[PDB]
């Protein structure tokens, strides 16, 4: 490797084999995620659309101007999930 | 404008005809910044 002569080891059969102990180098990594839920950009210049007929609808009132309530994101295997405002009823409705 | 439905808006008056006041650009690491006219209150509001 580069300008050196090093050993290369993958010890799994000489040691840690047919025993009751786990092999190291299989550590974990903790990562945190953050998602906003019900923000609403209070600005006339920011609530726009990129084209003319972006998402047409038959209703007389396009149900996309009202402030949203929930958030959508993927699951661990690719399933759709949803976190509405109702899911926060366990933190804001406490005696604290 | 270069196309018909470029930036449509539900408002009756498109807030893109009025003269602008600020400027937007990127930071050192790629963050959005803004320099409005209010930031010039240290140069034009002097006794000079």
């Amino acid at each position: 490797v580069g300008d050196k002569l090093v050993f290369l080891e993958a010890l799994e059969r000489r040691v840690y084999q047919a025993t009751r102990v786990a092999y190291p180098l299989i550590g974990n990594i903790d990562i945190t995620f953050i998602m906003p839920m019900g923000v609403f950009q209070a600005n006339s210049m920011d609530r726009y659309t990129r084209h003319a007929g972006d998402f047409s609808t038959v209703s007389e009132q396009d149900p996309r101007q009202f402030p949203p309530q929930g958030i959508f994101f993927y699951n661990k295997d690719g399933i759709l999930t949803q976190l509405t405002l109702r899911d926060a009823m366990g933190t804001i409705c406490h005696s604290s």
